[PDB]
């Protein structure tokens, strides 16, 4: 139906959601003390969700095991056409112990990391141990085949947002991800810059009619809210839309709907789904 801008509305521990062709995969894990795949009925998704499956419970959801005492969490997705990238923190007493990238995968389970993409905790001053991204496939003087656009913050909540940048060909070696500075002495490839003070929760990024559009837990405002801009690299300077305020008790979550419009996103919040149309910078 027709919403105004800002307009948003109720349709009806720690999962993702990851979207392959053929399934929607709800990732979740348990934060105490396995890590599970729930295979969501696409039907359902509309009608006020079930599940026609899972991933992870006879064997492994991941190719390496839980280190006792320590819990394996998702902590976000990276899209590059059709290879889905899930990173995996675990943490230890709730204390994030490392960060890596996993390959997902739709039919199984077993998913494997990505050879070399392990780091700690303090990995880029504590705010690359969660992250979302999408690919840009527009070439510029530096890439011929375009970027994945990469937001990251602390699983922790504790730290603001900061923009990295790789290309598709070199996604998986993070120690390729160029990181976005503002200001005059600023660039891409330079130690990231907060986006904005706001210290973040998890995020979900994704590009919709040439907008990048990204619905973010604010922890300093404790808000699902949603930002839209022409340009990762300005996403600090965009308009803000509250989603979830505090309507819903401690919210957490928002991830975007593949079939969101830049009038009309679908976020799935924790699950309820909402149906916003984003204040826009035009």
């Amino acid at each position: 139906p027709p919403l105004a801008p800002g307009q948003v509305l109720r349709i009806g521990d720690l999962c993702e959601f990851v979207e392959f062709p053929s399934q929607l995969l709800q990732v979740c894990g348990d934060s105490f003390a396995a890590p599970v795949a729930l295979h969501v009925d696409t039907e359902s998704i509309d009608d006020p969700v079930r599940y026609t499956g899972v991933t992870g419970v006879g064997t492994p959801l991941l190719a390496d095991p839980t280190p006792p005492g320590d819990s394996q969490l998702p902590a976000g997705v990276v899209q590059i056409n059709r290879r889905n990238y899930l990173m995996v923190t675990t943490t230890k007493d709730l204390q994030p112990q490392n960060s890596r990238l996993v390959r997902a995968e739709a039919a199984r389970g077993g998913w494997q990391t990505v050879s070399g993409s392990r780091r700690n905790a303090a990995y880029q001053d504590g705010r690359q141990t969660q992250i979302s991204g999408y690919y840009d496939p527009v070439p510029t003087p530096d890439s011929p085949t375009g970027w994945v656009y990469i937001v990251a913050d602390s699983f922790t909540r504790g730290e603001p947002a900061v923009l990295y940048r790789a290309t598709p060909e070199s996604f998986t070696d993070r120690s390729r991800w160029q990181g976005w500075a503002g200001g005059p002495d600023g660039g891409w490839n330079k130690p990231p810059t907060p986006l904005w003070p706001d210290q973040l929760g998890e995020m979900s990024i994704r590009q919709i009619d040439g907008q990048t559009v990204l619905s973010y837990f604010n922890a300093s405002t404790g808000n699902m809210e949603v930002r839209v801009a022409h340009h990762p690299t300005s996403l600090g300077a965009a308009p803000v839309t509250t989603v979830v305020r505090h309507r819903l008790a401690q919210p957490y979550g928002g991830y975007i709907s593949p079939g969101s419009t830049i009038d009309e996103l679908r976020i799935f919040v924790s699950v309820i789904q909402f149906a916003v149309n984003p204040f826009k910078p035009w």
